[PDB]
């Protein structure tokens, strides 16, 4: 359906807005720039790559153009690194959060910008071997559907399942892409959530009661809460694609339809427009800055065609 393009890259479009105005009120505002912010940027980085790139190719892998069997699976391949480079930068900030809460002493020392920059590095070491697995072999090139081939010769209609294995998506890629950083995402939030709640009972005690743990507490009910959206949002986003292939592969009986397998999809990506924006919005920083980067931008734009009183 030509509904499910549109979707796609109106999505797309707020995707690189959103993210955009992130790396700008980083680089613009002083305040802004510490370590914490660095995976916040490499985050919105990642979704600007997604919503250039990724959505583009993922459209291309519903249309069915007619291509090789090998260079239709790099297109889809370009689509599972660069999505998995979204989601390993939105789980460094989740890390950076939980080690900011749990050790708020040690945190300067330990988390320095040289460590960080190796995170990241990391993030897409581990995206490129996972998205580039199926290149090395790990495919269905081996038997290319001739049939759908109206395609000239050594050519095959473009489809994601057609030449990306289900076995690969299930055991490799939603483990290790999906699950796995969900789980350790809800794991960051739950004893972020805890500390929280350790920290209000021991104020009820109130021997102080409490100035600089006033304080404290502010920071870890503000961590909880966005934490809660973070993962909440990621599981809303990119559960329901992941059980479908789930669905596909483990139960070979029982297929989901089409208008529900892009609605799957377009969720999917969706997760690149509001993760880490609501994240960064909810901070007040952020907020201020935005404020003044799109107001500014506003009244430049406007001034030339606004009269004078004569
Ligand atoms: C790192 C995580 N990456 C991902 O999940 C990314 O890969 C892509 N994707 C992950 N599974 C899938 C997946 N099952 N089908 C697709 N499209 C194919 C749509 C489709 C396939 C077959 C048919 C039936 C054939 C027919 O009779 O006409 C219709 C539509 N893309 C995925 C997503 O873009 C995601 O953002």
């Amino acid at each position: 359906s030509s509904v499910y393009i549109t979707v796609e890259l109106a999505i797309a479009v707020l995707a690189i807005l959103g993210n955009v105005l992130v790396c700008w009120a980083v680089w613009l505002n002083s305040n802004l720039q510490n370590v914490t912010n660095y995976f916040v940027v490499s985050a919105a980085a990642a979704d600007i790559l997604v919503g250039v790139l990724a959505i583009p190719f993922a459209i291309a892998i519903s249309t069915g153009f007619c291509a090789a069997c090998h260079g239709c699976l790099f297109i889809a391949c370009f689509v599972l690194v660069l999505t998995a480079s979204s989601i390993f930068s939105l789980l460094a900030i989740a890390i950076d959060r939980y080690i900011a809460i749990r050790i708020p002493l040690r945190y300067n020392g330990l988390v320095t910008g040289t460590r960080a920059k190796g995170i990241i590095a990391i993030c897409w070491v581990l995206s490129f071997a996972i998205g580039l697995t199926p290149m090395l072999g790990w495919n269905n090139c081996g038997q290319p559907k001739e049939g759908k081939a109206g395609c000239g010769e050594g050519q095959v209609a473009c489809l994601f399942e057609d030449v990306v294995p289900m076995n690969y998506m299930v055991y490799f890629n939603f483990f290790a892409c999906v699950l796995v950083p969900l789980l350790l995402m809800l794991g960051v939030y739950l004893r972020i959530f805890l500390a929280a709640r350790r920290q209000l009972k021991q104020m009820e005690s109130q021997p102080l009661p409490g100035e600089r743990a006033r304080s404290t507490l502010q920071k870890e009910v503000h961590a909880a809460k966005s934490l809660a959206i973070i993962v909440g949002l990621f599981a809303l986003c990119w559960l329901p694609l992941h059980i479908i292939n789930c669905f596909t592969f483990f139960c070979p009986d029982c297929h989901a339809p089409l208008w529900l397998m892009y609605l799957a999809i377009v969720l999917s990506h969706t997760n690149s427009v509001v993760n880490p924006f609501i994240y960064a919005y909810r901070i007040r920083e952020f907020r201020q800055t935005f404020r003044k980067i799109i107001r500014s931008h506003v009244l430049r734009q406007q001034e030339p065609f606004k009269a004078a009183a004569a």
